[PDB]
């Protein structure tokens, strides 16, 4: 299934450099170093293939704060390639905010372009069913990697949870 | 074939991205902006699927010789993710001296990971027949895209040709 090539390369080209790095990145985050309490990266996944390039565009509760401190590696041909994360605050009654190290998974923006290319590579019930292996393979990735467990939390959103981001994030942090 | 998913990515997650922004990215750079003659990226895609980060390891001839200016694009919740090319010096026995933007499709790297890992979901053999159909599928799509078409070249390298690199992308300048 050309999920499991999303999962595989998800998992090695981003969060296998990131994710051993992450406290790391964290602590030296001036702003963010002691806003950040769980030190993991969320991952949403939108079952729809629906992602938002502002988070908030989808959920207004969830607005984007800051940035951590940017990895830099040689990887391919480019010195210092620079990988980021954002951080997102939080804030669903007046009485608490939380701030979320939040990403979509980006490279299901392709498979979202795939399904609307003139030649038809793949239909939208093909990239339905493609985006739940790829939740599926990712999760099964990271839970037998020693140096990433624990470390990031696959977050499905379904079409009519769009507007609940803010809950589901909470609600995973308050488990 | 997993390699469809990876070439489709690394359109629409990539040069579909960059290569728009190329012209103006050369524009910029206070120490390219001339030295790049012709406004293209030269694509790299090993046969082996080894992916060297420093391409001077293959070919001594070809050395890194800074950034072009980045491109900042807000991506899948990212705030000015940030996209950026390498530049390459070659300097032939003719005391020719050529800058080249120059990179490794990194996402074969996650292919090559692939192929080792405990739980491998593909041999190397396959592995071999995969980069094939790689390249052939993204000379396709570009080839469908007008504004990507003429702004970049994909030049497979084999194992034996890791030090003919030069030869290869100073033949095709000169084409
Ligand atoms: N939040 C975040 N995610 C990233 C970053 N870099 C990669 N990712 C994610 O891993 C996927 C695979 O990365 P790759 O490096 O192995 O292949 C990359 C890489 O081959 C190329 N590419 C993207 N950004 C690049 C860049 N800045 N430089 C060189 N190549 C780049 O496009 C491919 C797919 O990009 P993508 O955004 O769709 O998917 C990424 C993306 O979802 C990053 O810096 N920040």
């Amino acid at each position: 299934n050309v999920a499991d090539g999303f999962a595989w390369n998800y998992y090695f080209g981003y969060l296998k450099l990131v994710l051993p790095r992450l406290e790391a990145q964290i602590a030296k985050s001036s702003e963010f170093r002691y806003k950040i309490t769980k030190k993991k990266l969320y991952i949403l996944v939108p079952k729809t293939c629906y992602v938002y390039d502002n988070i908030a565009d989808a959920d207004p509760r969830v607005t984007w704060a800051g940035d951590l401190t940017p990895c830099k590696i040689n990887r391919g041909g480019i010195k210092e390639r620079i990988y980021k994360q954002a951080v997102y605050r939080v804030a669903m009654t007046d009485k608490h905010e939380y701030f979320f190290i939040l990403e979509y998974a980006s490279n299901l923006m392709s498979l979202y372009d795939m399904s609307l290319h003139e030649d038809a590579p793949l239909s939208r019930q093909e990239r339905d069913d493609q985006v739940v292996l790829f939740i599926r393979k990712l999760r099964e990735i990271l839970e037998g990697c020693k140096e990433c467990r624990g470390k990031c939390e696959i977050v499905p959103i379904s079409g009519d949870e769009k507007s609940k981001i803010a809950d589901v994030l909470v609600a995973i942090h308050n488990a």
